[PDB]
DNA sequence: TTGACACGTGTCAAA
DNA sequence: TTGACACGTGTCAAA
């Protein structure tokens, strides 16, 4: 729970949380406010469960796509930076964090997936997904593999699903059609089918996750991985000479990654809303602030103009933004959570062979549009069945007390029902078959 | 994931030296040509029973010995058949830790006990008792620091204090553990948990403090003390902290009694590489060079291998570990241990957060720790009885609806069919179901 | 031990 | 949209 005078921050465990803790420390020495940074597991899921009751951190860091739902639920404090501060950031990073006309978080950095490759094993990375199988057969003879990346999170597979035409929610007339899903069209199918065939032909393992892929690449066992800018520092500490480049094409079309905007939202339940703005605006979103974080784990293309003109000169950032130009900014609508869950189930289920690609994506389609039942809807159902049982119970209480039926000492209401049937001229067999 | 012939896949917890173990796998691969993959998935001790039931899961699984009896009872593990010669290379009591129903069910690797870890520069003289920790915290807070921080989300770390004044899991008597004699609700257990909850109430600790929050604060020099196992020393070493490892503090004048774990390696009963796994474990891992490679990554504690433990026992930190281990007890490996752990975890978390009182949390924990898990057949008995109860009712109402002629609306529920039946039989049924003649 | 009935959410469908 | 009945596990009790 939040309490006046201190600041607690939640950020994902793959971001530079020590670097950010360094920013809170300098914030503590200047103002005397202690700042604790924490990287709990599944924080994008825990926050909406505890913020409702008033708990959660002061600030929550995540990509912009989850913030619309948070705001829809009233969990986020409206952000109102002065004009002078708004002009410090690229306008399009502000667009990413505006929901229903209001700013619901501070944008931090732009993230896109790129192809990361081992220049020593692979001086010339492939330009196409199609040549990866042959490349893997060649490397497998030397004890290596072509490509490993996280298959448990649809974020990493979506660039390939969207290459040939797959899309989450169609954008038309200036809006997102919560009810036009493109996870089951020919383009999406072709992409997921190629990925599953990679597994069938034993070029990838269905159970490969984030840490397995990162280990294999950082140890030099795989020639390529797909990851974001946060991964670079761990490769830097390794003996691998890597390059960051454009993702491969599929059927001649570019891979289209979903582009994330790492953002910091303020808990509407927080008693330190002003202290959090002072920290975010005048400590984190500064050259020295982002630098301290970026030096920990690279941020990507930061939203702060003054510091991005520097980072934009890193060829790895230029490749990140090359991939981001071919991708799309993720929607922030509340249904993005349902989209991500459904597509996650589809990828995992087709990769494992539990479902065909057709069946997996067919179900993902309906799931990604499925509306979550409201609290009142659940309560209507719960009360109806309560009522249904209470009415029956009172009828059988009456039959038992006044029926004077020949019932055993202990018997269920089916037996009472039977004695009521017999009384009313009915015959009831052992299995319930009933007639006059 | 399924195990494939000619390959080895290993599961080991993320806080152990899985990079060192991979190096051992790399040697195995070089001498025999068998690839070895080390993974450290989350919640592996829960995932293994789920996947292994159908033949999935890794070839080898590393965990403390307390989970393995349940795996064996479920048929998930291969019987370990080390020649008498090889068994004599490990301390007998480590073999006891992995013996279940007379059979050995895993290779013991290392002995783990929690110790008190303190910052020599902030705290040259560590406290001897839990009681003096609140005063110590008051001093340090005036310097911007705290006295003690440790994982409150896993009961393993709080159990030494709960056991100190008398708490216990399952009573040992007549050469076996009594599954119906649980001691998480006696006066000793209540005193221990009450003192911990008082630390939180008095702002000396945070209820939400987990493993990484505690590790980060100690390793960054914000708290003078932590409680942890040997695996944690290497991260402290790389930090700027000058630390010692010593005996846990006493509570009510009695020693803290940590539950002692034996990190152990079981072989998946479904593995077609049982021989390769035995070769890797017996002749590559459980060797001086093998455990050295793992121990270099993250300290194993006091290894089961006699030859190499004579080297590790020279380390004062191991001497402190074993001092605490002598004061604790080897964990049971009985299947009921998972239920004991879940119960105590819920009690500790609910008490520390104020969601439940100590007495009420521990009362529920006692019932839960002793509760027998219903068998598959018990569940199936219940499921089929209710299926049959509904099927009989549905046939009756199907017959009432077909031959009744009760004059019912197009759509109505069986309560209305019942009501019609009642009036046909000379009854009157009110709106809420009130029924009489 | 077995077993009556409660419980809230799932499946299927009419509208 | 609301709503019938299914569904398996929980609560409570008799023995
Ligand atoms: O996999 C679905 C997941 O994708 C995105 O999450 C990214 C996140 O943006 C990155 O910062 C990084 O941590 O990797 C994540 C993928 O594991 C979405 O932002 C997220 O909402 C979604 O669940
Ligand atoms: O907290 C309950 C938990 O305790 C033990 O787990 C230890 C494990 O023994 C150590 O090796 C280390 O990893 O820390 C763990 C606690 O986080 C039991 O072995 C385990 O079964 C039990 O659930």
């Amino acid at each position: 729970k939040i309490e006046e005078g201190k600041l607690v921050i939640w950020i994902n465990g793959d971001k530079g949380y020590n670097g950010l803790a360094e920013v809170g420390k300098k914030f503590e020495k200047d103002t005397g406010i202690k700042v604790t940074v924490e990287h709990p597991d599944k924080l994008e899921e825990k926050f909406p469960q505890v913020a409702a009751t008033g708990d959660g951190p002061d600030i929550i860091f995540w990509a912009h796509d989850r913030f619309g739902g948070y705001a829809q639920s009233g969990l986020l404090a409206e952000i109102t930076p002065a004009a002078a501060f708004q002009d410090k950031l690229y306008p399009f990073t502000w667009d990413a964090v505006r929901y229903n006309g209001k700013l619901i978080a501070y944008p931090i950095a732009v993230e896109a997936l790129s192809l990361i490759y081992n220049k020593d094993l692979l001086p010339n990375p492939p330009k196409t997904w199609e040549e990866i199988p042959a490349l893997d057969k060649e490397l497998k003879a030397k004890g290596k593999s072509a490509l490993m990346f996280n298959l448990q999170e649809p974020y990493f597979t979506w660039p390939l699903i969207a290459a040939d035409g797959g899309y989450a929610f169609k954008y038309a007339a200036g809006k997102y059609d919560i009810k036009d899903v493109g996870v089951d069209n020919a383009g999406a199918k072709a992409g997921l089918t190629f990925l599953v065939d990679l597994i069938k032909n034993k070029h990838m393992n269905a159970d490969t996750d984030y840490s397995i892929a990162e280990a294999a690449f950082n140890k030099g066992e795989t020639a390529m991985t797909i990851n974001g800018p946060w991964a670079w520092s761990n490769i830097d500490t390794s003996a691998v000479n890597y390059g960051v480049t454009v993702l491969p094409t599929f059927k001649g079309q570019p891979s289209k990654p979903f582009v994330g905007v790492l953002s910091a939202g303020i808990n509407a339940a927080s008693p330190n809303k002003e202290l959090a703005k002072e920290f975010l605006e005048n400590y984190l979103l500064t050259d020295e602030g982002l630098e301290a974080v970026n030096k920990d784990k690279p941020l990507g293309a930061v939203a702060l103009k003054s510091y991005e003109e520097e980072l934009a000169k890193d060829p790895r950032i230029a490749a990140t933004m090359e991939n981001a130009q071919k991708g799309e900014i993720m929607p922030n609508i509340p249904q993005m959570s349902a989209f991500w869950y459904a597509v996650r189930t589809a990828v995992i289920n087709a990769a494992s062979g539990r479902q065909t690609v057709d069946a997996a994506l067919a179900a993902a389609q309906t799931n990604a549009a499925r509306r979550k039942p409201s609290w009142r809807e659940r309560e209507n159902n719960r009360r109806r069945e309560r009522r249904r049982r209470a009415v029956a119970a009172k009828i059988y209480t009456g039959l038992r007390a006044q029926g004077d039926y020949n019932l055993p000492k202990h018997c269920d209401n089916n037996e009472v029902l039977k004695a009521l049937c017999v009384e009313a001229g009915w015959v009831v067999e052992e299995d319930g078959t009933t007639y006059r």
